[PDB]
């Protein structure tokens, strides 16, 4: 099978979109044979389907980085200008707001975050305060730190494993922020198959930034900075009374390749 | 900058072969940004430049599984028939015989064994009967195990990076080889960088085995199958009186992608 595709560079957190047209039910097989480090590889697959824009992720949960890659596609490709529009994707019950601002910054707006818990973490001999940020679907722990260290790497491994997570969270996050620095280290664990990964970069890590940020202060932030081993990623989040915490993360995407893959 | 690209999978050490005229002087910039991590990624580079068959590395060295790859492609792309040819390559004095042969297996000369010297290493409370072989430019250990192991492994890593290696040998590599699964785990140390990696596949170390199944037996191999982790591949070797030791490797390569990149 020929797979018409781009791969993306959104910073550091490596996106293929396919181009050609495949019936939903070969998207599973389709992408794990593309993301595979025997193949063209990367992170995250998503197919591109008047309501014209329509982005389905290959496990169909939402992926801010793959929303991110398509708006940079529909500059790049079909030259839309600087405009505010909303997109179809995967995972969501209401299109997502997206954007197109100058100097090619792509804006996405992230899952509402339901609730905060402030709570201690104990890893070791050493208690660490946290916000426990609940989303529908995952969970993120922003975890504030001096610095980052392998230690506290190793430490935050051992909580996740050692843990029991609620079926609810698809995703268990452990965002390590160095606030000074406004520096992000973020862990994705998948409780399903026990696995973790140290992200170059994380959206939803970015976005739940931007909702600590919004408790600890009680301020609104606009284009914060999250630097992340990646690069970096600009969140803009407020509570909005009833509403409740409304985020969004902006950042620019590099197409590296675009051609023909055969699986 | 646009650079037309082939990705290949032979036996899991992924290539790319660049398409597009460049300078010379410009082969090591591409060549970093295209195996990125961050890029389209792959493990080596090559560049396709009457005599009309040239393959220069990126580093300038020859690769056994690059030369496949570039075979490959010239059967796929060329529409080339089974036949016995030679091709130019980067870091050989001589033209490389090359072969399709049929059910699409390509067949590379590789780098003669100067020498060989049984020997033993001391890992651990451990020693180990090991074949040292000798090339121009790099040095192989070939160690006979009952059965890899993680212990091993890290035994081996903490042994390279222990010695002292002569900077005639731009690499060493330590074969672990079941002798009864003829199954090769090929590590490759770089004493310039100190880095190792523990390789999917091995072209240079299939050739190491020929010549160990040489020495070990007195006996020509041919077709001998050497499985590896990503894969296998197959090994025909002989001494040849006063010519010395005459080994080729065999194996299968996949396209996975073929496009423009952007650096
Ligand atoms: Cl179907
Ligand atoms: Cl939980
Ligand atoms: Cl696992
Ligand atoms: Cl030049
Ligand atoms: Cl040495
Ligand atoms: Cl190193
Ligand atoms: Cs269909
Ligand atoms: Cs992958
Ligand atoms: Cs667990
Ligand atoms: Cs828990
Ligand atoms: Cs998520
Ligand atoms: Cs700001
Ligand atoms: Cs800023
Ligand atoms: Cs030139
Ligand atoms: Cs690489
Ligand atoms: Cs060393
Ligand atoms: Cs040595
Ligand atoms: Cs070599
Ligand atoms: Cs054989
Ligand atoms: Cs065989």
């Amino acid at each position: 099978q020929v797979i018409e595709f781009s791969k993306y560079n959104p910073s550091g957190n490596m996106t293929i979109l396919v181009h050609s047209k495949h019936d939903a039910s070969e998207y599973a097989s389709i992408a794990n044979q593309l993301m595979a480090a025997t193949h063209v590889c990367c992170e995250q697959v998503g197919f591109i389907e008047g309501n014209d824009f329509h982005l389905v992720m290959s496990g169909n949960e939402f992926c801010g980085n793959a929303t991110m890659s398509y708006i940079h596609h529909l500059q790049e490709s079909h030259l839309l200008k600087d405009q505010q529009f909303k997109v179809k994707v995967s995972g969501c019950s209401d299109l997502v707001q997206c954007a197109i601002h100058d100097c090619q910054y792509y804006e996405v707006q992230m899952p509402q975050a339901h609730r905060v818990v402030p709570t201690t973490i104990n890893m070791g001999n050493h208690s660490w305060k946290a916000l426990e940020i609940i989303y529908e679907t995952y969970v993120h722990y922003v975890i504030p730190v001096k610095q980052v260290t392998t230690e506290i790497q190793h430490l935050v491994e051992a909580f996740v494993r050692e843990q029991q997570w609620s079926h609810k969270y698809k995703t268990v996050g452990m965002m390590l922020f160095d606030e000074q620095r406004q520096f992000l280290q973020p862990l994705i664990y998948i409780p399903e198959i026990q696995s973790l990964i140290w992200e170059n970069s994380c959206g939803s890590g970015t976005a739940s930034i931007g909702v600590f940020n919004n408790y600890q202060r009680n301020d609104a932030c606009k284009d914060f900075t999250v630097h992340q081993p990646g690069g970096s990623i600009l969140v803009t989040s407020k509570r909005c009374h009833q509403l409740g915490y409304q985020t969004s993360i902006k950042g620019q995407v590099t197409t590296v390749a675009t051609g023909k893959a055969y699986i």
